[PDB]
């Protein structure tokens, strides 16, 4: 009698027992991305689904679910989710807002520290064994002092920039809608045009939307702006960088270094989309730093996140509007 | 021409530049330390030597050097020298100005996010080739409502407040002397005692200052009184730390994780002193992340340390007292 909710990824034990009072629920019990048939398979007689980075919700899925009154997303974009057709369908569709935006700035300054300060090459001069005291090695770009520029004022430009604010360097933004005066000297961030942030940044970190004039805004053209020796720090989104200018700007000397979060063989909505991170960036470990989409990998954070998508599912099943409904079916 | 100046360790090329105008000079071309024998050989005929941490000056190098007039050490401190023979055989001993105290500072926030958001694990990922996006794993630790405690309040403790102020986290700390009150409200850091801050904290940074030492000052008891899934990250000195009491910690899931750019077999000074550093911790990558003594390790500051200890050998060649000097030979 009770309805049925599909999880499509791994979540807390808490949440399942949560959704049991109201629901039975099949969970994912692997760390692992399903296949989409596989997914479309549990779904198929699933009043509810818990849907997550990987899932693609098109009018494809939603014809194989005809019981479907709400999907609870567990992420704050929806881009991933063709939302009028879920409307015509008459299913809820609800995401979870801001969650992501501090644990994704922080990441992004240890992405920062770790490539500046060849943490990860010190790591495994440790791990070798021959540690036998202080080197004149692995000297690296320290921050104080130093220019560097977000491109973007968005959510998580502003938590960077509050974060960066107490390490006496001399902080840029470029966004065509400005910070008022009273964060401007809060976080001591000075608005630039994009052409002088390039120029003048030892340090470059885009945080922009996703919008067509996005894609590949770090080029060859954006390099050869930058300061030589210049970092590029990407959290932001694979299609926000070109990764094979990068690849031929720490070649030729103009990046000392390139640290991400996110990656071009990401974007499942592109079709010039390559298959694998590039080689030559795989390669680089002296001058790169890499990390698998962790951006909100933390445990309280995504326990946060899976509640609330959650909550959504039960307000709906229950005849409610759910708290994080972007549509209306 | 005229006199000659042998430098220990490999420095920069125009600190090279510099010391060339006034003398001949025999660098260390490589990023090695030399043996000791080979030291003695080339110092045998120099006027001057530039002197490094992994150096050590007692009476018997003093007396295979019979033209050394000037060693100057490219050091704040100086207990791997004889000061006294030094001044018997009528050599000046220089020493430069503190200049680690940001770099560390910056270094240890970086240890401290490499470890929470299992960032080494995540680039390991990344280089095995088989990334294909977002999973729930590797879910870390996060900042923001978290209490660090900060053991110790000199110059770096000092940095590492004002650094983390911007995080929205709960900032502990422990002195024998308190800081002023508008440094308490500007970085929001709370004064108590180090059983409160054991007690309390998420994070724990131990940062004594200079005059402060205390061996094993985190051992078995301090690790029995924190909070189980603590972390505890060390750049302040090898000594301060019980590295095995460390190693059961993280056995028994006291400690999530540790972090560490010194220890304890660093130590040339005490006598209960290890060879490597443990294997427990060196193949427990999962939960630790060190960095082999980088605190310092950055060009602006590694070169201002250089040209301090050269302008040094420069003034005492010429017959001046030089400015660094600690004793009077």
């Amino acid at each position: 009698m009770k309805p049925k909710v599909v999880l499509t990824h791994w979540v807390h034990p808490e949440i399942i027992e949560l959704l049991s009072a109201s629901a039975d629920v099949i969970p994912n019990t692997t760390r692992e991305t399903l296949p989409r048939s596989e997914v479309i398979a549990r779904a198929k007689d699933a009043d509810a689904l818990m849907a997550f980075m990987p899932d693609s919700i098109d009018s494809a899925f939603l014809e194989e679910c005809p019981k479907l009154r709400v999907i609870g997303a567990a992420l704050k974009g929806y881009d991933n989710f063709d939302v009028n057709a879920c409307t015509r369908h008459g299913v809820w569709l609800t995401i979870v807002p801001d969650l992501l935006t501090i644990p994704t700035a922080e990441l992004t300054i240890g992405l920062l520290l770790g490539l500046t300060r060849h943490m990860l090459e010190g790591d495994r001069q440790i791990r070798s064994g021959h540690f036998q005291g202080w080197r004149p090695t692995l000297y690296g770009s320290g921050l104080t002092g130093k220019t560097l520029g977000i491109i973007g004022m968005g959510a998580v430009g502003r938590a960077i920039a509050q974060r960066l604010a107490g390490f006496e360097m001399n902080l840029l933004y470029c966004d065509p809608i400005p910070l008022n005066a009273e964060q401007e000297k809060a976080w001591h961030v000075q608005r630039v045009t994009l052409d002088e942030l390039l120029e003048k940044c030892d340090y470059v970190v885009p945080m922009v939307p996703m919008a067509a004039e996005t894609l590949h805004l770090i080029d060859a053209t954006a390099l050869a702006k930058m300061k030589t020796g210049s970092y590029l720090i990407n959290a932001c989104r694979g299609s926000v960088v070109d990764e094979n200018a990068v690849i031929a700007a720490l070649a030729s000397g103009k990046l000392a270094g390139y640290a991400a979060d996110v990656f071009e063989m990401e974007e499942w909505i592109r079709a010039d989309r390559p298959q694998a991170i590039p080689k030559a960036l795989l390669d680089n470990t002296a001058q790169t730093f890499f990390t698998p989409h962790l951006g909100s990998a933390v445990k309280e954070v995504r326990l946060e996140i899976e509640r609330q998508a959650a909550m959504n599912i039960i307000q709906a099943l229950a005849g409610e509007k759910p708290m994080g409904a972007i549509n209306q079916p």
